[PDB]
């Protein structure tokens, strides 16, 4: 996975630990 | 998928986590 | 699909997420 | 389909999403 | 401005970003 | 600004970061 | 700033750290 | 695993010892 | 600063120690 | 195990003697 | 300073003793 | 066992004679 | 100074006797 | 056994004659 | 000075008689 | 047995004649 | 001076008669 | 001077008659 996608995924996954899979 | 489409998709998908698949 | 058509389709589809298929 | 016809069709179809097939 | 006019204007303006004011 | 207009503006502005003000 | 706007801004700003203000 | 990913993982795992797997 | 923002800031700042202010 | 990882592990393990495995 | 922040700071400061202020 | 590890182990073991294995 | 901080400081200071203030 | 270890052991053993094996 | 600190200090000072103030 | 060990043993044994084997 | 400290001091001083003040 | 100290002093002084004040 390209770097910008890896980094976007990291923050989206982090937010999901708080708000859920949705 | 071309870059602009990937990026538009990311934001549309992010909005769907809040508002649903609709 | 040509670019202008892709872009028009994107916005029409986005509006449909709010207002329906109609 | 020629470009002007494609473009006229797009707007007529858009109006039909609001007012119907008529 | 009424909604259908706003929406027609949006697409005409979008097309002008590609083809010019003409 | 109404929500659909805000959202259309966001994507048009995003595209302009790649293609210019035009 | 509303939450969805804050979150969209975060990702757009993150992308700008890689690709510039544009 | 690349270094930045190892380091991000360490802090995310540390936070999970306090807040859970979520 | 709200918790999710504090946590996003921490990781963005950590990445900047490696890649710069950009 | 690389030195920085050994050292991080030592402090995390020390904290666990007080706060548990969690 | 809250506990999780104190603990994150400790490890970031420890890493800086090896890699610098950056 | 390397010297710094031997020395850290000595103090951790000494503390355990007072506070337990934990 | 709280006990866990005193104990972390002791080991960090001990390591500095070998590796320097850094 | 190396000299520093012999000497540390002597004092730890001496303390145990007063405080126990623990 | 509390007992555990007195005892840690004794061994650290003993080691310094061999290895220096450092 | 080396001389310093012989001498330490003598005094520890002498103390045990007063305080016991412990 | 407390008894354990007196006794530790005696042995450390005895060792210094052989190895110096250091 | 307490008895155990008197007795330790006697033997240390006796040894000094052979090995010096050191
Ligand atoms: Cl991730
Ligand atoms: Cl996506
Ligand atoms: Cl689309
Ligand atoms: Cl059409
Ligand atoms: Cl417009
Ligand atoms: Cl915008
Ligand atoms: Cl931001
Ligand atoms: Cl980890
Ligand atoms: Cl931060
Ligand atoms: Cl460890
Ligand atoms: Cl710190
Ligand atoms: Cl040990
Ligand atoms: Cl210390
Ligand atoms: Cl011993
Ligand atoms: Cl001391
Ligand atoms: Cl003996
Ligand atoms: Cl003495
Ligand atoms: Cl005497
Ligand atoms: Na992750
Ligand atoms: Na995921
Ligand atoms: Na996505
Ligand atoms: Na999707
Ligand atoms: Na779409
Ligand atoms: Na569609
Ligand atoms: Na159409
Ligand atoms: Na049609
Ligand atoms: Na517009
Ligand atoms: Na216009
Ligand atoms: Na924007
Ligand atoms: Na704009
Ligand atoms: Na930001
Ligand atoms: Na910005
Ligand atoms: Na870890
Ligand atoms: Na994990
Ligand atoms: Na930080
Ligand atoms: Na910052
Ligand atoms: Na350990
Ligand atoms: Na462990
Ligand atoms: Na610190
Ligand atoms: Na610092
Ligand atoms: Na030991
Ligand atoms: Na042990
Ligand atoms: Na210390
Ligand atoms: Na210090
Ligand atoms: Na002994
Ligand atoms: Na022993
Ligand atoms: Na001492
Ligand atoms: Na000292
Ligand atoms: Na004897
Ligand atoms: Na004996
Ligand atoms: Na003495
Ligand atoms: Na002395
Ligand atoms: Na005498
Ligand atoms: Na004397």
């Amino acid at each position: 996975m390209e770097f910008v996608a890896k980094l976007f995924k990291f923050f989206k996954d982090l937010l999901a630990k708080f708000l859920g899979n949705n």
